[PDB]
């Protein structure tokens, strides 16, 4: 039916292991990822970034985000840097296989007590110019967070807030902090001088695995591939590091001076997305998903027991994606918490949605523009249908396949319900 | 609230080992879930009036042994008629109308090497009266089942042979039999005579470990409440292997002379109802559900990938039940083969599916007796509206509850794709 | 395959046959009883004891040698009927049977005497008649007592008192008979050696459907405490006028052996039934049976994961020798015991190697027969003028014992538990020895 | 105190998610550092003071790369080494065994070239401990190896280095037949896209973990360190994942052969290596290597599995051991205890040969003999309890583990014993 070559592919040998050391055991530098790469990429614009041309090929390379540092340049510098980023974005309106949403991220200069009147002004900026995600800079406390919140204005309530981890306070306070931020950036380059550098990767492992215990957004940021900067090249310990942020559970990986100021900033990308399809298919899945579903607590929420049925049918049929209607991105959100091998493609007609859900892992967003059909049930065939032949022109899905769908019984947020299988024509 | 997770035994269902799961069980958490293991009743003299049948259904008889070693055709076709007679007398109330099997248990080869004449004319009456299940004894191997079957002729393709394993070529060849039978009866009385009587739980606890892994039904039978064909209470070791046939993974439980000939038939169904409903709460679910789903094959069949996606997401919110449209029983089978804790209420037209799903742990039987609408989604949304009603008369549903229900995307069997989330109303 | 391959060429495939060990080396719980097999024979030696009521039926001296002969570890005497003369003649005719084989000390079985009380009746502690038949125990010099109707921890210190200074050395099994027994448990075992689940009355104090859930419980419980616990009544009932019991009666018996029961009791059966000798023979072949069906693999993960850490030599020797036993699939675990204490601590881990126990007190090895897998043997040699020969006489006992009894043979690796000084509770060493 | 230290909350854990969610960066590490530095001698490296600092700083393993130098460029690196090494030897209960290892040149263009045959006669000569075989693509290119260094060498360990793609697709024949295993990633980034090294290094650490043999992970794990005095991220990323995927040795090059912060460098590794040996889950990696590991009827296998699980049933402070080939302590060393393992050995080679396995400490007995050999080994037993009060792995009121033989000689262990200190 699938073939002994499928069974060879993204280490299904090492997959289906009984145990961590067979898993090990059996990783196969000659078994090739398929899937498309999930962790997203972060690359920071700067000098080296900057220009359309510069931009369409960090896009073609893998950038998903896009971080503006408010630590240096005018308003005026960051507006145009925007401005280049969403040109081009745009340029690839043409081709529904290569077009792709982009988002945009403000990264604050930080604190002094409360919130900086410099913050104050970049994050009304932000709303200004619609920004979709916030990395707000050392976050120490749940109040930190609520004076950000309280900045994004009458205007940018939906605006995700990443509370940066960057010292002691931050990581002691880390559940408080969790709990009212949308994510969490493990900020390695202050973190590293804030606390000793031999603990870092406690923090780095303590704070991942809490958001994926949370269903939180985790983001690695710092020198992931520093040497890049001067190199074409990275060193053995920088490719490692990548990888291992991506099987520690990081939902999106980081790029600062390697893409805003260094010699090699479309290598750098497309370095961290080949490491992160190798690293995704290392991942496993057994006991990864043994441990979610028992740790993650029992639900009457209709949305999250769809996914998690959702996640376990994908599992069973081996299926190519999981398309699911989403309008806040938050049903997308909750199959993304799962881990799932299955691309988790989210159709959805609101654009900062689209752009937002980048944060998830695996989490591959459509926006559908099409005209609302008179009859509701027929509007979502039809956006079922969009992700059906989006995932065969960008080879996700073939006739014959079997995909998991997820649609509520009632149109508006929060009504996700149905879970169902169906097979590809 | 906490009376909730006190009941049931809940919190020795929570425990991370199977030792903890045995210090936490308790005498006083009390069973709420309907019962779920089938109890098949021995027809005779102590059985065979209508107002006394009409008292066994009331206590939980689920199917009619018919034992073809004593009484002749016209004795038998009496005890058929007493027992339709009992069953229809409930038919009026749609709501709580049990559907009640009828199994016609053979004579066997006795010094034969294969299917005796009198068992080629047992059969033939059997097509004749519309049995619903032939347990056939001393099956030996796969073609003892063939002769059986072809004994069935044409009109008789969908009764389920359930074979019976009663001596020691039977357990050897256990495998070859159990891929062409639909179960298999342990049948404990002639087992323990041809293999030494010690032996006779390895037998009972591989063929029953073996049927749950092939997700067949299988029969405990034979001497469970003995005592009881003259006392009105049964011995230690007799509620003690009753309990240990359910906890073992028995679909069914069986009653011969203390229903066919004892003074208590009555009282020792209902001492098995009571038994076996104590065990069911027992079950160490978290270990029992990871073991099924991880003996389970992967599968591109869409029926078998809903019936996980189903059953993970009922234990992920503590469904009482999963509800389920079913012409054949067969989506109701591969639900109950990954035991849910949520009962299986399956609803279909076919009167025979109805009374042969009794076959399956946990699977609750509705006949629906309404003429198709002509609106198909309608005439499901009724028939999953049957389900809810006859589910809260009965006491397996409230208000509240959580509920997953299984359809399928066209009329006609063979094509249920779809799990959904419902709150009672 | 690779985790047995070696030890398959060198013991070879009939020894990995044998005693359910496919069943046994099994991932899954569900892959374990797909495995058993009623081809795969026993081949350890029975390690559940057998206690049998004494009674008109078995109370003869010849009738005890063909109990003895059959399996029986301990006798009981039930205090509920009969006077102190009629007790006194069952203890001496016990001993008789028993001391009757003492003329070869290399295959002398040990017997434990066990006293069952009649119990409290209506009242609310120990009866006047209870306190007058323990201080018989003592002065016959009674192994252990089985208290009748035990609901909280203060009945268990009234037994104790009653015993007084003499009865310090007998073991106190409490019987588990009604509902606040079951519920006030954790309090009774804390103080008890161990319990005894009565079946009889706690099917009559509780509604029958319970009983399971009890009797489960309270063995998951012992074991995790590491005391004995005993499943008594109604085992093979109709064997008391029938000879071969029920389909369920035989399932009751493996079901108690596979949820951990140390001992297995036999009452009508023996006392007046029937077929007493053939009733102790039919517990006998179905524990061996039922032993090579237990979950190794997975009882001993979870034994060692719910013990709690441990600082005393005796408990963290007794894991280091389970354990190596387990990784050679040894034959025996040879310990020196004075009180039956380090023999006790080894039985708890469950292992499947005999644990064979040499000892000089005629107590404790009549009363280590409450320990599953536990084969007492008494040494009667005085002791060496140097200690570490002493040591090293026993230990060759055990194997001498062990080679004529069908323990071991010669190639047979074996784990020898002993300490560094003399008196109990010094044990602190584990040494591995091949049989020569 | 004791169960807030050393990542105790994290390590009783019920599953590895759990594990993550309770490391702590306050939870400070109490044991020995475990994991084996080995440090490349060179321009930075190789006078007699430095080499002091870096014994001190924690060089376990000093590691001579023929790729470069001439034999009496190295014959001078090897009596530096030596001279650095016994000028601690004075204190008997505190000296510190460092281990002598060769790095071949390589084949090149060419199975064994003539220059690493010359190197290995060179390595004979002057008493290495270690060859680590450079480019070693299949098992004859081990047998090679063994074959010129002759009968005086039969008691060198062969380390295999896997550089490229034939090594890793002939992993198990080549470790079979090696005494451990070198992830070579330098070479290796370069033979295979750079993406797949961390699986190639993954696989064979899982490997070397579950054969039982010494697994070291190299190159570029302090790179940067070569000219700045901190390391990136990345850097500290990667020591405390080679430590967390199970290597028994990290390696230093450039940064300690040629670097300007060769003892930071030292000091570095040692830092993150007692940071993640604390984080290492324990519950989960006992029982998988206990489960993989075959039964057995050897007594010092079965001996050694029966003393880590007594280890870890009483939180032992060590297992000191008696062994005079390392055997011993290799067998205890694979079912990963907490538990440091003390090594007293009279041999001088075995001490510095045993620092190849995670958490083996060596003691090198040079006491005065007995005349009674229960006596001598008694001895030796207390010798491992004084120099481990002294270094502080064993206190009063601590449990230990001792682990002997019933007879003097090689391949005896057979005993297993639960000592209280003091
Ligand atoms: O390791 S065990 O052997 N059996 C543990 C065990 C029992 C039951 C389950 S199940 O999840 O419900 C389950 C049932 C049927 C399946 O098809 C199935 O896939 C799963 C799973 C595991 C054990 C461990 C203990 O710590 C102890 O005190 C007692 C026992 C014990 C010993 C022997 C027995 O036969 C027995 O009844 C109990
Ligand atoms: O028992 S272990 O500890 N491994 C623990 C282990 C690691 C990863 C998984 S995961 O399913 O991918 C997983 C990832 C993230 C989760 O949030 C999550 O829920 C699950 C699961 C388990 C061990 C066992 C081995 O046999 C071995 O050779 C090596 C290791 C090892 C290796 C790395 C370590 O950091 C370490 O401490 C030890
Ligand atoms: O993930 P979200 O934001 O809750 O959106 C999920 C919603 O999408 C739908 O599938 C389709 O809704 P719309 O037709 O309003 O887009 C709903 O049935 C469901 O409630
Ligand atoms: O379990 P079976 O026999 O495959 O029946 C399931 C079938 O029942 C249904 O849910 C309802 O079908 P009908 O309307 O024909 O009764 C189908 O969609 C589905 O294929
Ligand atoms: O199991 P117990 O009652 O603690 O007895 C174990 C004792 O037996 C011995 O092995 C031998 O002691 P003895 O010489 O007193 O018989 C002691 O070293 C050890 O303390
Ligand atoms: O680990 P190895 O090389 O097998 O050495 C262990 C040996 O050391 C001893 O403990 C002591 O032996 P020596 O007295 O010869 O040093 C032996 O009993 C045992 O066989
Ligand atoms: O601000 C950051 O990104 C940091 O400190 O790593
Ligand atoms: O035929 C039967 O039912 C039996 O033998 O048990
Ligand atoms: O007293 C007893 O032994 C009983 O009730 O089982
Ligand atoms: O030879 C080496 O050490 C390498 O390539 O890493
Ligand atoms: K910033
Ligand atoms: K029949
Ligand atoms: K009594
Ligand atoms: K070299
Ligand atoms: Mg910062
Ligand atoms: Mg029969
Ligand atoms: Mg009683
Ligand atoms: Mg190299």
């Amino acid at each position: 039916e699938l073939g002994t070559a499928f069974f060879q592919q993204q280490q299904l040998p090492a997959a289906m292991a009984d145990t961590f050391l067979e898993h090990l055991c059996l990783l196969d530098i000659d078994s090739e990822p398929v899937a498309a790469r999930s962790t997203s990429i972060i690359a920071t614009i700067g000098p080296a970034s900057r220009s359309v041309e510069r931009l369409k090929e960090m896009i073609k390379a893998g950038m998903n985000i896009a971080r503006l540092n408010f630590s240096h340049g005018s308003h005026e510098y960051h507006a145009e840097s925007i401005a280049n980023v969403r040109e081009a974005v745009e340029s690839f309106a043409g081709s529904p296989l290569s077009y792709r949403p982009v988002a945009i991220a403000l990264d604050t200069k930080g604190p002094g007590p409360g919130l900086s009147e410099q913050d104050v002004r970049d994050l009304r900026f932000g709303v200004e110019h619609g920004v979709d995600i916030v990395f707000a800079s050392f976050v120490r406390k749940a109040s930190d967070v609520a004076a950000v919140r309280a900045a994004l204005g009458p205007e940018g309530h939906g605006i995700k807030i990443i509370s940066k981890i960057e010292n002691h306070e931050g990581v002691k306070r880390f559940d408080e902090i969790l709990e009212v931020s949308d994510g969490i950036m493990v900020a390695r380059g202050d973190l590293g001088i804030e606390i000793p550098a031999e603990k870092v990767f406690l923090a780095q492992k303590m704070m991942i695995g809490r958001c994926n215990l949370a269903g939180k957004p985790v983001v690695c940021a710092t020198q992931m591939l520093e040497s890049m900067i001067t190199k074409p090249r990275p060193t053995r310990a920088e490719t490692s590091d990548v990888a291992n942020a991506v099987l520690d559970g990081a939902d999106c990986i980081m790029l600062s001076g390697e893409t805003a100021k260094g010699n090699f900033p479309v290598e750098a990308v497309k370095m961290q997305h080949a490491i992160a399809r190798e690293a995704e298919a290392a991942v496993y899945h057994r006991q990864l998903f043994e441990e979610l579903r028992r740790a993650a607590p029992l639900s009457r929420d209709p949305t999250e027991v769809t996914a998690i049925g959702a996640v376990e049918a994908a599992f069973k049929c081996c299926a190519a994606a999981i398309i699911v209607l989403t309008t806040t991105g938050r049903s997308a959100q909750l199959l993304s918490r799962y881990r799932p091998r299955a691309a988790v493609i989210a159709v959805t007609r609101s654009a900062q949605a689209a752009r937002q859900v980048h944060l998830c892992r695996g989490v591959f967003p459509l926006l559908y523009r099409e005209p609302p059909e008179a009859i509701w049930a027929d509007d979502v065939d039809r956006r079922v249908q969009f992700g059906i032949e989006s995932g065969k022109l960008r080879g996700f899905l073939r006739v014959g396949d079997l995909v998991i769908v997820v649609t509520g019984w009632r149109p508006g947020s929060g009504y996700t319900n149905i879970m169902r299988v169906l097979s590809i024509s």
